[PDB]
């Protein structure tokens, strides 16, 4: 007997189009999403060209509208040159993305003053999310307080980070955060198996104590999000391995396994993959949209999942329980038992729906 | 005709005793202070052993009382093991020092949670100062707000940092800061002359734009302090150059030169080398203590100053105007024209004076 879930939302995916389409494109990435029981994705701006200006956004929107099989919103990315220039297109984006650590020359910010400039100029009602590790979390929280607005912290990976966020919440500060599945289900203990190439990810895999702290502090975690970051095996195993794991197809099965084991409830999962993503990002409902899962089916994750062009997975060999059987998206069957049945272009830009605009004072 | 100044205070010196006495000791460092018109110093805890517990403090206090020629207070250093253990000795120290960037294994803090622990456990009325560069400034400011207390930022060196502090002050946050002379009078332009060994310092020398930003934002700077960090020329020119410049003997002459040129006023200098150090650290007055300077005397800084055992200086070849002629400390002539006339042990621990305790509620 199947359990019906609402359409789940992944607010952190890298779909690689434009410019990296050997790694993934909108059509393949959204197929991966559907197979993972996800019906709406928020795509990150670190493409080539990066989505850091109106023309790049315009290109990305058309590519997504033509290629996406599920619904989507696109992030804008903060650069060292675009603060104060995104006003006219800001409302059309998922939100603004700040890359506060490593980064490519284009999204690199070299001074906290540039962060402040973005917080001051980006419309105050629209989401801001940050890649912020370790002390960077504290630093970006400070910038948010100086400018008296909220911030969302991507992929919390460490005890240090989740305890900091916990303390901020206890003081009533407007901060929310997300955790990715690799930081709940993999740790240092897995690096021997993965190797130094495949195992490369940012934030890096944590200690068993980091992983335990995230579970113990589940109340502090607002969202789960995959940080789906596909790279080919050639790239991961090559001389300069880029960081990132694919994750869309494995996220829900891993979490359903955890639910089956009583590590969190079905409600806890649905807050973090549906209700909280909606409310933090003001994403609209999807009419006639639902996911049917089989919670009894035991299987072992294989060396690669069917849809992502990454064609590998760091979870290979893990035993899980729970599988996506059927997805319906806006009244059409989108996925059944390993077959995606909606074509590239079926997906729509949710920010163009009347219900998908973020409310604001005139 | 000479100008009489009050006894100046340097709240950031490394005197290297115990454990590094080839670089400097209390007697040589305080001779250097007196020759620079400084009558009270606050000595940092990164000695060997480091001053991170009661026994180490007890040793350092006796060595200082036996060796110091001017008056002093000693900082305690925060470690990964001593939060919540310094309560009984805290009031006897200058304050608590947090080393938030590089550091030796002993003062290294590995998580922002450890910073929070120190802010929560150190007595709330006593000073906390931090070595905090770039985004670390924002991060430690966040920790200070979470724990609702003040913080003092050591050696601000960059435009980024001074503008951040400026923004924090504009929001009424309790933050103060200090700037060292090398970050006002040296820049990248000097690295060719200094070389990569001698030029090694933390925070590193800034661009001309960093230097200009510090001057333009002088209103934001509460104190000047030397970060006197003596190392021998052998060390600076060797294979693994330690960071740091000696500075006690050159700080006042460089600043007097700037006053003579109208870059700041005599009052601005005396706020930053006397009144603000007193009030931030609650340091007591020194009876019958004053410094006589000749503002007309032009000279060129030589390859080493007379007293510091560092026996080199990064300011060699700079033309200055202004010199210390006479220092009187507590009614005794301590320095005249290149001769120190008070012996090692003349200096006292100001925290033991009845007026030198930090006021607190019972
Ligand atoms: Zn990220
Ligand atoms: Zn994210
Ligand atoms: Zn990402
Ligand atoms: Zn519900
Ligand atoms: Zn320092
Ligand atoms: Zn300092
Ligand atoms: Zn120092
Ligand atoms: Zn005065």
């Amino acid at each position: 007997k199947l359990v019906r879930l609402p359409g789940l939302i992944d607010v952190h995916v890298h779909l690689r189009e434009p410019g990296g389409t050997h790694k993934e494109d909108f059509a393949s990435g959204t197929a991966a999403a559907l197979a993972g029981g996800i019906t709406m994705v928020c795509a990150m701006p670190n493409t080539r060209p990066p989505i850091i200006d109106a023309p790049a956004l315009a290109l990305a929107q058309k590519l997504a509208e033509a290629g996406a099989r599920c619904d989507f919103a696109l992030f804008l990315g903060a650069s060292s040159e675009n603060a104060g220039t995104l006003g006219t297109v800001a409302g059309s984006a998922a939100g603004l993305k700040l890359y506060l650590n490593e980064t490519f020359s284009e999204l690199r910010l070299d001074s906290v003053v540039q962060w402040m400039e973005h917080f001051e100029t980006w419309p105050s009602h629209l989401p801001i999310v940050a890649h912020a590790e370790q002390q960077t979390v504290a630093a970006v929280l400070m910038v948010a307080q100086l400018t008296q607005r909220s911030v969302h912290i991507c992929h919390v990976a460490r005890k240090e980070e989740i305890l900091l966020i916990k303390a901020a919440k206890a003081r009533g500060l407007p901060v929310t955060c997300e955790v990715a599945p690799h930081h709940l289900f993999l740790s240092h203990d897995d690096l021997e198996r993965l190797g130094p190439g495949k195992g490369e990810v940012r934030p890096e895999l944590g200690s068993r104590q980091d992983v335990e702290a995230l579970w113990e502090n589940m109340a502090v975690i607002d969202c789960f999000a995959s940080d789906h970051a596909p790279h080919t095996l050639e790239e991961k195993c090559g001389s300069r391995p880029p960081p990132g794991f694919p994750g869309l197809e494995t996220m829900l099965p891993l979490l359903l396994t955890a639910v089956s084991e009583g590590r969190l409830s079905l409600d806890d999962l649905l807050q973090r993959l549906h209700h909280n993503p909606r409310r933090i990002f003001h994403l609209p409902p999807q009419e006639d949209t639902y996911v049917e899962v089989d919670l009894e089916h035991e299987w072992t994750i294989p060396s690669h999942m069917p849809f992502s062009k990454a064609h590998w997975t760091p979870f290979e060999g893990q035993k899980v329980k729970g599988t996506v059987r059927r997805v319906v998206l806006r009244g059409e069957v989108a996925y059944i038992d390993g077959q995606v049945l909606v074509p590239p272009g079926y997906g729509q830009d949710v920010r163009k729906w009347p219900q998908g605009a973020v409310p604001q004072l005139p």
